[PDB]
């Protein structure tokens, strides 16, 4: 085996087709299916998974009360074949943790999960399923990463982390990894303010991450890494198509080196495929809550500060919940381009359905097609009130 | 691996044996059984496997409740080990939506599953496990497909789709795909008036498809596959045999070149083997529903307008519910001819049995013996009373 | 690979050790356990498997009601990991029927499964997987095989099948297979009078077949094979040392000629290995019950008709349930000789235990040893009153 | 593949990190997990396992009455994948027993069950999945051993046994494996006066177990063995940082030869790392019960009997159940060093929580980093009250 170069350009996206999507909820009323959230997708080169953090028990399980909680002691990083529910007789455990981010270099696959009290947290980096670098928190204040996978050149993968204040400036890093092992670090430069659960994807171009801000941005902050060079700059989406959550509305000229503002101390994990005229950026119909989902093409958004969409797609209806979406692409599909993919987090139960006393969700992911295809949405479609 | 070619005859057909059969819905009154239906039978070069829609729910699952519908987006190909039935656990996503086919051309399988609303469907075509074609719905009108496997050439694999009316003419398209790429496409030509969910086998004369007529026929519709120059005929299998479900009494002339009249606007899938003195053709018992199934000897069905049945095999007793049929074949077995196999579907639920919210089935399936074998019948043989 | 050949003797038995154990009822209390019965185990050259006839339903299940019944079409022959019990998610399905055996020849698995009702039943031989010959019924009723392992020597695998009554003479076939196709098969000969489910071991020496017979007899009937000249001669254990049940008393004075009378119509399935003064007779305890499990060592049992016990084992106390016992070896071992095995059938429910109503068994299996170990009892272990 | 070969001296340990935890008695609540106890960690050439005795019934399943009793006929040695729970459906068994041990020699895996009534046990070992050689008891009194992994060197992988008396002097042997042969065996010498559960590792030193003293000792016995030589010695470990459970207080002069006394007859299964400045003492934070976990960095604990803690890390708050513990490590991780790893069983039920009528466990295990990471505290996590 050889470590994978990113040495393609995106396909064209003209529209987004059914990927996977794996009912959890629905299935989890009657089967051992685990209480997770955070999900996300990953490839290797044989073969691609859905990714997410359990709670340590399933939903029908009563250990599912209580699981809108964030950091327990009972949380993992497990694995499960692609469209198939998290079950407990399914799931492989990556690691123990609270906190993660997981990608395949072209030989063996990283996963790194971050675990203790928020004062004392640390990183363990594991590379081919045996623990091999460890990281201890640097600003004692919930050491966090992505919650979606990283990418890798040439067998360096980058890795964005944050320790410190949520509603503040807080301490982000960049690690370069290779075999698990860390080749260097560097401190966050640039114009982002605040950076949180950056989604990457590869292409020639090099690394692209579209983060959140959770201070004071309803605009996204964007890391470029140099995986060769192992450097980075920052600045955020300057287009006035503003793609956090919760949001104000979108005016007519964005910002490019500072968050705009309407909304402090939120956001939500959310993804574009930055690529000029070939651009499309995710993010929640609502403007208020984690309901909907819909991508819009917007040229240049990355770099024009009055950009505005072109063409869309509904994913998921505004009556619908939603949640985490990212980004990840198959490195190892046939063909002269990579096909630019996401997911989106289905989240049910609390606290925006507090009849039950979980919190869970279920994904669905969409790939890029270079056809112009019609569109459908894609529920969780459990209801609720069975589970009462 | 080396793509397989139809390098075969059908063996001699002297009875049917027992191939598998999974009892998924005796076991699913108390294990995590899928709900499915539109089951069929594939083999990979060094296993055979089973194939559905499942629902995305149990059957024990409250969400079984209203799973007589067919299109949702909880909908996806799924395929189980053979003769286990489809369980939470144990099921593998091929894809995602309320139609489907899949083949394996020796090297790898290709899947294609549509998904949408009825107004803007579309086709994914996967291909070693990779999302590689996607069609856009051409006639607006719930683009569909053979819910059994297709068959492949030499690396050509064709697929029937229809799109359009399923109570007037419409628009039927053969595909010819290479590695999940798009060859080429036709549109029907022949004699055939109507389309839809066809049953197709291989073998050295070419490709054979056994479909419906959904419009006006009772005579299954026959579309002859040339899968090197990838073209096609199609007219109606002449036999005075009448092989759908619902349909007319056998008349002792039946129709080569257009409908058999007497039942409009529904059908059931079906197949046949046509293969000159060799030919068996499939049916249910009743002519008023989807009950009993019966194997028929009748030489020369496809072509001789006269011709009647010569011997026979009872496969479900007419007081049992019966369901969908399809053919497929084991193209790697070793020997000097391809044994000709089917499934039915065994349907459990509604419509037919409503004391259940729910619509499930589970599989039987036999293959030809050069024997004369004594015969059972094969009935799902859940108590429905059970799940009250 | 290269076929197995029967070039060793077995071990010297001076004790047996336990081998395997799946306490399946006693998980199948609160598990998704498949209800079995007529189980064995049969090693493959990489893994050794335990098998059974599935009843097509889970023990809590409401279809486990009647499974008191030998044959149904919801049976199948099922094989799952050593030691752990069948479940519906682990059970491999291997072919569909109510009469099995299976071994493998070194290459590839042989299972043969028999399906039908009483007077048209039929077998189907898979080989690698795949159906390749089948066998008609030649009297008409109930053709019935061995209910445990087969044994192969250079690629054929004889098999011992039985059409016909089971309370006076009937017609009893030996099969010689090669990769699933029929070389030869040839009529009963010698002097036993009645024949039915064979456990059979291989070496140097030959195959070695130990019968029940079901008309007359309390000794067992032999069956001795030569799988190279693929002719055989029959017999009966000439030991007073009675081990069919139920039985008489033991005499001084046993038959090698005919059955030894007392008990007409009934007997269990059973094994013994006769190796000259290295020979253990395995036997239930109880002369009126399938209750205890017994190995007694018996020098020259075969071929002395005053032959007595100097040595012996309790594998189950008599206050509890057995039934079923048979003969396997791990032909792909490592050594100078093969360990002689046994498993013994631990039946529970109907009609001993009739406050339930299932039938189904659990799991004890022995391998022998050159130590003189010490001994236990092995107990099925589930309390039935959990289940009521 | 070759055998391993124990080459690297342990890495420097300068804290602990979270390395697997499978949360079994949470997920248990309502999904079919097993009820074990003795647990351990074991790794093969390319994958590390959770291993436990079961005791062949789920926690929910009615059989977990009665579940504090430590020897049945119902239980196993049974793996299944690092930090997933022990299901029905996930755990291979390994051999059946009440007492185990286990360990890859670096081409295939030894593993031993002891099994019998307490008057007649005796040991199988099984080698690359077959039962190869069988040692019966020699004391009379409950043949016992390690209940956590053996470790191998060149092949020859010894193993510690006692039989006899635990309140009295006692038969121990140190047995030598290789390909599950026995090669040689010795009476224990040295001056530990009861041994009981090894817990051992190996760098290129030797082979270093840590043991329990039942009769008299709060103290540990230690056993160094030279697995070329095939020779060993004995002692206690020196410090007066005792760790036995129950144990006296902490003097200022421990015992190098000779049990510390204050508590008979008790103590629990422990573990330490013994290498000079390097040295890191296991122990439970009470001194009366198994509750509450810790490491303690001890310089020359085993040799130094002023020895005192230099540093320290709590694994689980007093407030919470402990149990056993013990070493392992993966001898085929990458590096120049041995990273020292260990498992804390955590037991929940009889007889500390009496509202259950079942005894049971989870799994924490931690590995050594170079880092001085921050700690946390890893609760099994199962309220009780949920079983009620
Ligand atoms: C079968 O399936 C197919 C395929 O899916 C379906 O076809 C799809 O239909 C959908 C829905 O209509 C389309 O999505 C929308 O796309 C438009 C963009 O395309 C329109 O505008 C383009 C740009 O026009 C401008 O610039 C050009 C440049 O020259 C100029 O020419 C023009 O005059 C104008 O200046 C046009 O080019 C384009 O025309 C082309 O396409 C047409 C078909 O769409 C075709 O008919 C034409 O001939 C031509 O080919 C077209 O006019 C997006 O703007 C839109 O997204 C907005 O609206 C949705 C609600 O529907 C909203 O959720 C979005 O967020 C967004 O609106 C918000 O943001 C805006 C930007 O800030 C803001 O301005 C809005 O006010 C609004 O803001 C408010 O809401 C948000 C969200 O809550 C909040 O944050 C804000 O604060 C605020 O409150 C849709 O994405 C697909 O593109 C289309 N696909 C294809 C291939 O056709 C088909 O319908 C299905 N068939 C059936 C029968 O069902
Ligand atoms: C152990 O197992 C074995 C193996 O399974 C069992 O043996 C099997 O037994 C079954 C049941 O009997 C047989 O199936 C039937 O086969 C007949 C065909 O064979 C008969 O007819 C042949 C043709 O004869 C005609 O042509 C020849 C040509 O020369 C001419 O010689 C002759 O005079 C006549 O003109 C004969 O050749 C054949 O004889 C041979 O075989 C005999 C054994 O079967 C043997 O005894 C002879 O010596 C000789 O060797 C034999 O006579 C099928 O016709 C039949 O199918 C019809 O009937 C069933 C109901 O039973 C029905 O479901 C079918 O759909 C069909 O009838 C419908 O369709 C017809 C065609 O349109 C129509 O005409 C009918 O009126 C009827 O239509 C009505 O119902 C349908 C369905 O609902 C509806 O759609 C219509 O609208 C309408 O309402 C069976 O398939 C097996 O062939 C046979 N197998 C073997 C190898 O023997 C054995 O019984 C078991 N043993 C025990 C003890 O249980
Ligand atoms: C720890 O574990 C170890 C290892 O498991 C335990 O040691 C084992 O203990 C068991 C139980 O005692 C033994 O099994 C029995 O073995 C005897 C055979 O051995 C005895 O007889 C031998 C033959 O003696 C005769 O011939 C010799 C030839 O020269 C001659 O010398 C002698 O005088 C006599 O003529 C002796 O050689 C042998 O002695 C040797 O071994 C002794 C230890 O056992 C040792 O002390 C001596 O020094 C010497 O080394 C010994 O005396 C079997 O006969 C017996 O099986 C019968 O009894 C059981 C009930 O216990 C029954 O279930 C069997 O079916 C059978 O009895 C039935 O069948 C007979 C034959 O037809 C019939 O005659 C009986 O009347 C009876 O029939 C009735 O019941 C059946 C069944 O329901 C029914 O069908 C009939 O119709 C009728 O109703 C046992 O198998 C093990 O051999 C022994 N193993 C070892 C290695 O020592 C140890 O006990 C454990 N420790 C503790 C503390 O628990
Ligand atoms: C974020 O995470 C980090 C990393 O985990 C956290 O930092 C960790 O904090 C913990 C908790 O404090 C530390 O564990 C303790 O370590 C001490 C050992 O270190 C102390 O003592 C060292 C030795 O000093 C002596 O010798 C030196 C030699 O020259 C001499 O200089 C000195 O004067 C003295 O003579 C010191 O070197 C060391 O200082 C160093 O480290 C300091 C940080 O810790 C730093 O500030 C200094 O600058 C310097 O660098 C330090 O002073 C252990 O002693 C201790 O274990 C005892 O106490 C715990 C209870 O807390 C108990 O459970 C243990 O069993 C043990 O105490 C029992 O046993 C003793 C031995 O017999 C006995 O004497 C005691 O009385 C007691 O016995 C009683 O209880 C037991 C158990 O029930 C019973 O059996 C007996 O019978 C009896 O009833 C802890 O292990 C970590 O080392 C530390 N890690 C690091 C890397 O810093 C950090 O806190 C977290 N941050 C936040 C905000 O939460
Ligand atoms: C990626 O580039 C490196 C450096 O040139 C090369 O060694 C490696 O083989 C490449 N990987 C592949 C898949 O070719
Ligand atoms: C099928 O035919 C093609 C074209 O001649 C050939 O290249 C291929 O090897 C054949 N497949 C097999 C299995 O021989
Ligand atoms: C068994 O004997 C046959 C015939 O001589 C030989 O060809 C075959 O290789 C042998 N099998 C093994 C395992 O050596
Ligand atoms: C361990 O040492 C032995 C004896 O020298 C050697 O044969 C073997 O290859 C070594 N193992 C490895 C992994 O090198
Ligand atoms: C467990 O068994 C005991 C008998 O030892 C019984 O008294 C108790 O009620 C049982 N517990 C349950 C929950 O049935
Ligand atoms: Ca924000
Ligand atoms: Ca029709
Ligand atoms: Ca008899
Ligand atoms: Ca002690």
């Amino acid at each position: 085996r050889n470590f994978n170069n990113l040495t393609k350009g995106l396909c064209t996206i003209n529209s987004w087709h059914i990927y996977g999507k794996d009912n959890a909820v629905r299935i989890g009323e009657s089967s051992d299916v685990l209480v997770t959230r955070e999900p996300y997708v990953s490839c290797d080169p044989d073969e691609c998974r859905f990714y997410a953090l359990s709670q340590g028990t399933t939903i029908r399980g009563k250990h599912s009360n209580g699981t809108i909680h964030d950091r327990s002691q009972y949380r993992a990083l497990i694995s499960w074949p692609l469209s198939s529910p998290p079950t407990v007789y399914n799931s492989r455990v990556e690691c123990i943790g609270w906190s993660s981010t997981s990608c395949h270099d072209g030989k063996s696959r990283m996963s790194i999960c971050i675990s203790g009290p928020n004062n004392n947290a640390s990183a363990v980096v594991w590379y081919n399923r045996r623990p091999v670098a460890e990281i201890n928190t640097w600003a004692r204040n919930i050491l966090r990463t992505q919650e979606s996978e990283c990418v890798c050149h040439n067998g360096v993968c980058p890795v964005v982390f944050t320790d410190g204040s949520a509603t503040g400036p807080a301490d982000t890093r960049i690690y370069y990894f290779k075999e698990g092992k860390i080749l260097k670090w560097e401190s966050l430069t640039g114009t982002a303010k605040h950076i949180e659960e950056c989604s990457c994807y590869g292409e020639r171009t090099g690394i692209t991450c579209t983060c959140k801000d959770n201070w004071q941005g309803s605009n996204r902050p964007v890391i470029q890494i140099d995986p060769v060079a192992m450097t980075h700059t920052s600045q955020y989406i300057c287009s006035p198509v503003l793609t956090d959550n919760p949001r104000p509305n979108d005016p007519n000229i964005g910002k490019c080196n500072d968050p705009y503002p309407g909304n402090n101390n939120n956001g939500v994990k959310g993804f574009s495929y930055l690529d000029g005229a070939n651009t499309w950026l995710g993010r929640t119909i609502s403007t208020a809550s984690r309901s909907g989902y819909e991508m819009l093409k917007v040229p240049n958004a990355l770099t024009d500060d009055r950009s505005k969409p072109i063409q869309g797609q509904t994913i998921v209806l505004n009556a619908d919940w939603s949640g985490y979406s990212g980004s990840f692409m198959d490195y190892w599909a046939e063909g002269d381009c990579y096909r630019a993919c996401f997911y989106v987090e289905l989240i049910r139960g609390r606290p925006k359905e507090d009849k039950v006393w979980w919190t869970s969700n279920s994904i669905v992911s969409m790939c890029s097609s270079t056809e112009f295809l019609g569109q459908w949405n894609w529920p969780d479609g459990a209801k609720i009130e069975y589970f009462l």
